[PDB]
């Protein structure tokens, strides 16, 4: 089973990764994990990636696709793989096709923007220890305090509402054509495509996934 899982930043698609991995006996793979592992390994692609990253440059789509192709040839992908959060653009999807990398399902994990903003802006952290909380959905023991140390909890600057909203605007503009691309691929019989309501309780999402995936 070969699955691409797509979702907006903050939607929390990763909440279903372990369910999928355990269902099919497949690893969760990502461009970030692939790059880190390649650089650490000193492989040929890893050396190219390290030189680019060490200069503060972005790896090319061609190198990213080559890393995907290499990753899925590894023995742990014999049963398939869960490719998390990539492709991100039509050019990247077409490069997957040109390279010969088809998947069985593309799953779009949807959460409304306003709920994403709620899910994120309510987060609070204790930076010294990296413990995190949420005001409405997972309140702390003592209002505004880490129930351990009692130091004033903070909010991460990346989690500021205006930064969150800007990220979502950019994501939808980038992703709309890609969703349409995969719906077309499904119409052509090359893959299957389904949207998932990620706002539901996790067991409800899981049941919806089971109906999609058979
Ligand atoms: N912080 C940050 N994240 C970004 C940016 N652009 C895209 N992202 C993506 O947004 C996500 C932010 O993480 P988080 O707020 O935990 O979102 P999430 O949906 O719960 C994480 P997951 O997709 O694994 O379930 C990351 O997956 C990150 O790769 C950016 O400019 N800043
Ligand atoms: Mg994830």
């Amino acid at each position: 089973m070969r699955i691409i899982l797509l979702g907006a930043p903050g939607a929390g698609k990763g909440t279903q990764a372990q369910f999928i991995m355990e269902k099919y006996g497949i690893p969760q793979i990502s461009t970030g994990d692939m790059l880190r592992a390649a650089v650490k390994s000193g492989s040929e692609l890893g050396k190219q990636a390290k030189d680019i990253m060490d200069a503060g440059k972005l790896v090319t789509d061609e190198l990213v696709i080559a890393l995907v192709k290499e990753r899925i040839a590894q023995e742990d992908c014999r049963n398939g793989f869960l490719l998390d959060g990539f492709p991100r653009t039509i050019p990247q999807a077409d490069a997957m096709k040109e390279a010969g990398i088809n998947v069985d399902y593309v799953l779009e994990f949807d959460v409304p923007d306003e709920l994403i903003v709620d899910r994120i802006v309510g987060r609070r952290v204790h930076a010294p220890s990296g413990r995190v909380y949420h005001v409405k959905f997972n309140p702390p023991k003592v209002e505004g305090k880490d129930d351990v140390t009692g130091e004033e909890l903070t909010t991460r600057k990346d989690d500021q509402e205006e930064t969150v909203r800007k990220r979502l605007v950019e994501y939808h503009q980038m992703t709309a054509p890609l969703i349409g691309y995969y719906s077309k691929e499904a119409e052509a019989g090359n893959t299957k495509y389904a949207k998932v309501d990620g706002t539901k309780p996790v067991a409800e999402v899981r049941a919806d996934l089971e109906k999609i995936l058979g």
